[PDB]
């Protein structure tokens, strides 16, 4: 057999059937012949092939399969690779290499000291030594983006390996199962059951991993048993639980003193699947006030070690849910009682509030819609809005990374082809991706767009005014036309300049049999 | 002063007057108070604000700033990278960090580990130990992109740093002069000049950095001199040598083999400025052929070392090519005739060649017109085809990454504002840098962009047909309408379906008063 | 408080208080006002502090805290850091930078881009951004340490953070617990147990990290409800199981084709702790034969993916063994029988046969006795000879480096003060960390050194014959007098040329009250 035989056996016989990719010379000898029973997503550029890749694994629970062009190509993905860091997704990168006997040259594509360059976003990085260690190197790859922590791996191939004879030996490794679905032992799992037991004043503070995990379900359960309020950890990249369950209280502040404020007179504080914590704004104070203790759940080795406090067990999200949500005691509290629905906005018949898009879409969208955000100056109101009761309901870049969700939102949409998927996206974050529509119309994954025209970096713009910053420049975006840019890529393009727009644009959008972009004129900050 | 004014003043004591950038919230407090004398030149995703600012550091002849946001700004700008390591451009890319009492617990936009990110594609990579280190550490980042062989540099700046008091001593970075304009010793230099006296049938091959040393003109009187055809060392990122001057021998091919046989009978082949060599495809045999020795002059340790053939000298390209074009004898041999001018190809009303397309700019344009390309299937046929007689008239992406030519093309128009920019992109290519239209419209940046529209990535076909590869997925990329990419960025918009319609279109382009997109036609390959 | 008091309490309360340090002024305002309740243990060179720290935290199966010098410093260690790295050992490594202020100009002993100079061969490695962050960094490296697959980490420290004022909230550092010891879920647990319960002819491998979780009580337990053969596997650094139970069947050959042949019908192989697989030597062949799977339950994750064959699990080896051993059925098949003992060597009144010291040592040793190994061409017969009833019992370098059995030995002695420590060690590897003998003299350290004296390095020689290799040189070491060495160190040292020495000398080593070391005439190979 080939490598390139013995290598999509490997792929196969592991799971994996697409291959989302961005073609160059360097990776012809690896998608010639390609197999029957694969398909291969192209996108334009690297950051959307990376950005789909990586929504289709975050919804798919799996890894999924990449191919960029050496170097340039790898680079051009590093910025969606920071933020598959941050979210634990399992990402295969694989990039193609120079024929080795023109590597020493430097000839044009040559990836020059190429395991080193998407450090430090990776879990491993690496270029094999031979053609016949390629498969196995590719075993590796696989296993590392699999294993807890997930998270993006990456592999260079010299071109001219493909063609070389596998060794046979190679078969061993197509059905290797690895698995980390691990639980603390037992005598410390009935220590820490007793102690939740025996809180007086329990809070449940909840991450992305947990929807990874899908434990969602598990953590309704321990927080109806304990009877305990629950919480988003800050700079959420997923929804880890229902949003409208009585014991919701919503995505914490990113702040250090707004969260110890906030667990003030918890007693036990339990934190599953996520950092503790990812604040984001400068606000010091204590990490903790007194009476307050914290017990982390993490499956990262790097989330326990730099914790500023608390105690940390690493081990799986879901085999942990799973577990305490099925030995801690029913308390006798009362459960606590569900948040208020918000408030209406008051919304005349010009621009839209955000938070007359958000309530909107909550009445029209399906109630397994998934959503996307990334339109950051509008994320508390999102929260706030939009009844998610199902996990997979809610994805953001989680490093802050723009050009994330309109990629990922067709990512998710070929994942959960039954779930409508909405992006909701800010006029600003809208280009660093933009040419990922192209994919959408192409392959018709029917993902809605809805793009917050306001004109200006909107969370920029309300920083600046917060550190009293003047003359900053390069904040405002003004004369961009999103219907047009829709249908440069083939998109269907609606615009919605006030409500009574919104609702129809909406209606056409959920019926239509294609993705379709709304451009939303909403009011400037 | 604190450390933004002291920064700023360092900045504007070395020449540097612009910012090109996409701001996050690390930065704010480095753009806050934005000085009057410079300018921020801002572009919608990261790629293109490295493109942009490359291009006007590779026509300027000088270093270019930039100022991207934390670990994902930079990663989607790594791409663009890998072009400015191969090009040698002078790229100051600094990036804001998280404040410093927040990066031990990686909050959110936390770069970490921040200077291995852009490893291997940067000379010197840096983030300072304290706020007062932040002057010297740009010093370092400005000399380190400065000095040859220049290259892009990176600094990682913690936000809170530019408010604290900066050292006094900081003024003696002000106005230190660093010069590495030097050239090979005098007894060695007469030991060289007396070789290419004796030569009986010299060759001069001729690479990016004569044009980025401006030595063009002492190259041709070194060709005069000698008598010696000039060749355009492969893969070629600029053009060194005057298209239709009498010596000029055209772009060599990128093979092993091609290039020992083109060489053959030559007995002594100067390379100046040039890798040796930047082959691509694989094209085994002789490195050179008996009787051929080489002498490389470059400015790069690195490119000297790796040569599989010949001498080499590390020294200035400006210095070498004054020195040598000033010493050699006039040679007796009769001076090399000019190549004919090339064929006219049959042309219908239909859909363009290629070359129609070239001979039309070619009869159109400025005689001090500045091209770039990234149509790499036409690559060849545009360097037959366009007189470029003066320094500065062609730029392509110096690693093969796709994306460069859009925004270089916006950063060459405002570099050189009298000179008329037209960038020729196909329309594969144009798509992963195609938000830079936006900032030639809003600063009113007059590029010409040409697409050459063909459906496909048709050099992939090409290499695909050549490796009989068959099955190969992800080379058509039908289903763009440029025009409507073009009104979503605000840049005004042609199509040319024949001949009649290019000239109609290149007329009205050449005469408009803001940046134009032509979208052309081309033949299926 | 200062960083210093803050980070010293740090230490004391996560367990520490011994630092393993060789200082310079980096260091002094580390180790100034030294806390009375800590001890400090000097040695002479870098690899050998390292060496001692490492066999410290072996035997003691807790993290060991090192103090080194800037980049030299750090450098000296790297030997003896990648031995650390492939024990898993438990390594905090600290280092002296320079002051803040002084790090931009790079004043002498200024470590440029230190957290770079260790990898690959940490787990972590960090400088941090600000003196109040230090004392979480330090929480970050014990952890980083600590948390299973365990590890070497590294935190350089500039020399003028230490008199700055802690943040206030670092107290919250002090009592945090960070828990790995998990195992895998009940569901795929049980599905474990009723696979080696069905198997017919099980088998059982055991590594070094067995001996780290003290689980070799629970693997004994194992096999004798099995009834399984244990081997140890290949290249093994330390020893996970008693030499003389009925069940043992000694170490591995480190080859392909040997190991899947000793498998051989074999239908179920258990590997615990172990890498699959650490062979050495060039034996290519099959990895198992057909009707042989494997199952590895280990620590590390990087462990899991490279193994080229079999199912993993990540894990902790205590709670995996543990749970296996007390749940998996009483086979009714007949225990293993013990091998044989060794045959006695033909020994003559001349020089030693390593046999016969083997022999002799496990004579006259107690039972309780801990060997170390750094006499590579004696390995096998040393692991046939000695009879290790106990857990901790055996060291030897993990990554094949040379110079840690001899400091090792050392730290071992320290941690196990009433288990005298007895290191057997080649005239040639003797050299690498000679200057840890004054270690042991200056706090009378009571180690017994062995040196297995036979002029050359054997191992090599062997392996040059195995090659038919001629004319190579370097592989004799004539003319050194290891008695004159360890006087020059402090340490009294006997001599024995023969047997009837070799066993007075024992008696007087096993008798004395410090370091004794014993040169011993071997025969040469
Ligand atoms: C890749 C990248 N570049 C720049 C930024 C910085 N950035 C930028 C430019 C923001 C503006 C988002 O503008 P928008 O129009 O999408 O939404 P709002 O108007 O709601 O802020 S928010 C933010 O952190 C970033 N996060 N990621
Ligand atoms: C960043 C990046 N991604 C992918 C490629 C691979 N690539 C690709 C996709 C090419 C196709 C160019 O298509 P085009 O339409 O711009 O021009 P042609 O039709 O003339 O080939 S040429 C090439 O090397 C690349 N060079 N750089
Ligand atoms: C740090 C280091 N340097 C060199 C070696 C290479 N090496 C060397 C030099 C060996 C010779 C050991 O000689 P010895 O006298 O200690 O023992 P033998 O005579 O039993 O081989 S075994 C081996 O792999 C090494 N393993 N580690
Ligand atoms: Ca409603
Ligand atoms: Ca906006
Ligand atoms: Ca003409
Ligand atoms: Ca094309
Ligand atoms: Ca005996
Ligand atoms: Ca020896
Ligand atoms: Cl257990
Ligand atoms: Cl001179
Ligand atoms: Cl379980
Ligand atoms: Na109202
Ligand atoms: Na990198
Ligand atoms: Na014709
Ligand atoms: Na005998």
């Amino acid at each position: 057999a080939s490598v390139h035989g013995t290598t999509y056996e490997l792929l196969r016989r592991q799971g994996i059937d697409t291959v989302f990719g961005n073609p160059g010379s360097n990776e012809l000898p690896f998608l010639k012949d390609f197999p029957e029973d694969f398909r291969y997503i192209l996108a334009l550029q690297e950051a959307c092939v990376v950005g789909i890749a990586d929504g289709y694994a975050q919804a798919s629970r799996k890894p999924a399969f990449i191919n960029l062009h050496s170097a340039a190509g790898t680079g051009n993905a590093m910025g969606a690779l920071s933020n598959a860091w941050n979210s634990h997704s399992p990402l295969i990168v694989t990039a193609g290499q120079q024929t080795r006997a023109m590597i020493g040259v430097e000839a044009l594509l040559t990836n020059v000291d190429a395991a080193n360059l998407p450090r430090p976003l990776v879990k491993w990085s690496y270029e094999p030594a031979s053609a016949a260690e390629v498969p196995h190197a590719m075993s590796r790859a696989i296993h590392m983006a699999s294993m807890a922590p997930q998270g993006p791996v990456y592999l260079s191939v010299p071109y001219d390996d493909w063609d070389k004879d596998a060794d046979p030996q190679s078969h061993h490794l197509f059905d290797r199962h690895v698995s980390s679905s691990v639980r603390l032992n037992d005598q410390d799992l009935d220590i820490l059951v007793k102690a939740l037991n025996s809180a007086s004043n329990p809070a449940i503070v909840l991450g992305p991993d947990v929807d990874a995990a899908n434990a969602n379900a598990d953590c309704v359960m321990l927080a109806e048993r304990l009877k305990a309020p629950v919480w988003v950890a800050p700079s959420a990249p997923r929804c880890p639980f229902p949003t409208r369950h009585p014991c919701f209280r919503g995505l914490m502040p990113a702040g250090i003193a707004a969260i110890s404020q906030l667990l003030e007179g918890h007693d036990v504080v339990l934190v599953i699947g996520a950092p503790v914590f990812r604040y984001y704004q400068y606000d010091p104070g204590q990490y903790l006030k007194p009476g307050t203790r914290l017990i982390s759940v993490t499956c990262d080795p790097l989330e326990a070690a730099r914790a500023p406090m608390g105690d940390a067990i690493v081990a799986d999200i879901g085999a942990m849910a799973s577990a305490l949500a099925n030995l801690v005691e029913e308390s006798s509290r009362q459960l606590p009682t569900a948040a208020p629905e918000p408030a209406k906005v008051d919304q005349d018949a010009g621009r839209l509030h955000p938070e007359t898009v958000f309530d909107t879409l909550n009445d029209m969208a399906p109630e397994n819609a998934i959503y996307l955000n990334e339109s950051p100056s509008t994320t508390a109101q999102m929260w706030q809005r939009l009844n998610m009761r199902n996990p997979g309901s809610y994805y953001t870049c989680a490093a802050g990374g723009l050009g994330f969700a309109l990629p990922a939102a067709i990512g998710v949409q070929l994942a959960e082809p039954e779930r409508q998927v909405i992006a909701v996206i800010g006029d600003g974050s809208a280009n660093y991706s933009i040419s990922a529509l192209w994919t959408a119309a192409q392959y018709n994954i029917p993902t809605i767009f809805v793009i917050m025209n306001n004109g200006t970096y909107g969370i920029l713009r309300w920083f600046a005014g917060v550190l009293e910053a003047e003359n900053v420049p390069g904040l405002d975006v003004p004369g961009i036309d999103f219907r047009a840019l829709a249908k440069g890529y083939g998109v269907q393009a609606l615009k919605a300049d006030n409500l009574e727009q919104l609702k129809g644009s909406l209606q056409e959008a959920l019926s239509a049999k294609g993705p379709v972009l709304i451009e939303v004129s909403t009011v400037s900050p």
